[PDB]
C-alpha cells in the first residue's frame, strides 16, 4: 500500500463538509460565474473558458512544460476546455478532438471562442478503440474519479496504454496527459516504460483540487517519477484538516474569432 492509497482511503473516510473544505484548501480556482451562465443561456459569442481545463492546459502551457504546435489530438475533450486552448495558440494548425459523450458523459460546448473553426469535434467516439493517426501533438485528459483506487490505477494505465498507441503511430510527438491514480504500481511502471522510450516526467497544476491526485504527464519535462509521486502524496496527506480557503483568480478568456 503506498501514501497515495492511504491519501484515497483518508478522503474517502471524510464527511461531505470535510471534504468539501479538504479539496478546495489552498488551491487555485477561477472565477466562472459569469461563464458558467453565458454557457446555460445558450450564448455562443464568448470566449471565457468552457471548464475548468483551460487554465490547467494554459499553465502547462505558460510554464514551457508543454509545447502545443502542429496538428493536434485532443482525446477525451468532454466540453473541450483544451481543444479551445490549443486552438488559440497561433503555433498550432488544427485540432481533432474526440470525445464519448452519451449519459453521465460531457458533449462539446460549441462557442466562437479564438480559433474554434480549426476544430473539428466528434462526439460519441471512444478513443481506446479508435485508430491513431497523424498527429504533431497528442492530448489526453481523460480519468474519471472513483472512490476505488484500483478501478482510479486501471482506467489511468488504460490512458497510458493510449499513449503508447499514439507514440507507435507517431514517435515525434509531443504529449501531454493526465494521469489520474500516479500512485498505483500498474500505473508507475507503466509511466517508467514510457519514460524510458519517450522521456518526459510529471508535474502538479495550482488548480488541481486536493480531492484528486492527479498528475500530468508531458514528454516535455522530466524527473524522477516516483519521487515526483511520493512528494505530492506527502504534501496532499499533510493538508487533512487545512481550513485556509481557495485563491479566487479570473477565469481565462481567450477572445473570440475566426483564425
Ligand atoms: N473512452 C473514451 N473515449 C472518448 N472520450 C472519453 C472516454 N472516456 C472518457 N472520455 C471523456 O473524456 C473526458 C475527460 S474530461 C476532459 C476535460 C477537458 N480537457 C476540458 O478542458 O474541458 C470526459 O468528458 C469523458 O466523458
Amino acid at each position: 500500500m503506498t501514501l497515495g492509497d492511504l491519501w484515497k482511503r483518508r478522503l474517502n473516510n471524510c464527511t461531505k463538509e470535510e471534504f468539501f473544505a479538504y479539496r478546495r484548501t489552498g488551491i487555485l480556482e477561477t472565477e466562472r460565474d459569469k461563464a458558467r451562465e453565458l454557457l446555460r443561456k445558450g450564448e455562443t459569442n464568448m470566449g471565457l473558458a468552457v471548464s475548468r481545463g483551460t487554465a490547467k492546459l494554459a499553465w502547462l502551457e505558460e510554464r514551457g512544460y508543454v509545447n502545443l504546435k502542429g496538428e493536434v489530438v485532443d482525446l477525451g475533450c468532454g466540453r473541450g476546455g483544451w481543444s479551445y486552448y490549443a486552438a488559440s495558440r497561433p503555433a498550432v494548425m488544427g485540432v481533432k478532438a474526440y470525445t464519448i459523450g452519451g449519459k453521465g458523459h460531457e458533449a462539446p460546448k460549441m462557442v466562437t471562442s479564438l480559433g474554434w473553426n480549426l476544430i473539428k469535434f466528434r462526439a460519441g467516439m471512444d478513443v481506446f478503440t479508435m485508430q491513431p493517426h497523424r498527429a504533431d501533438t497528442v492530448m489526453c485528459d481523460i480519468g474519471e474519479s472513483s472512490p476505488d483506487a484500483a478501478i482510479e490505477g486501471e482506467r489511468t494505465r488504460k490512458v497510458i496504454l493510449l499513449m503508447e498507441q499514439w507514440k507507435n503511430r507517431n514517435p515525434s510527438a509531443s504529449c501531454v496527459f493526465k494521469v489520474l491514480a500516479p500512485y498505483r504500481p500498474e500505473v508507475i511502471e507503466a509511466l517508467h516504460r514510457f519514460q524510458l522510450q519517450w522521456g518526459g516526467g510529471l508535474v502538479r497544476t495550482p488548480f488541481s483540487r486536493n480531492s484528486t491526485h492527479e498528475m500530468y504527464y508531458s514528454t516535455a519535462i522530466s524527473g524522477n517519477i516516483v519521487n515526483s509521486v511520493n512528494v505530492q502524496s506527502r504534501k496532499l496527506l499533510a493538508r487533512f484538516g487545512d481550513q485556509r480557503g481557495p485563491i479566487r483568480v479570473p477565469e481565462m478568456d481567450l477572445g473570440v474569432g475566426t483564425r
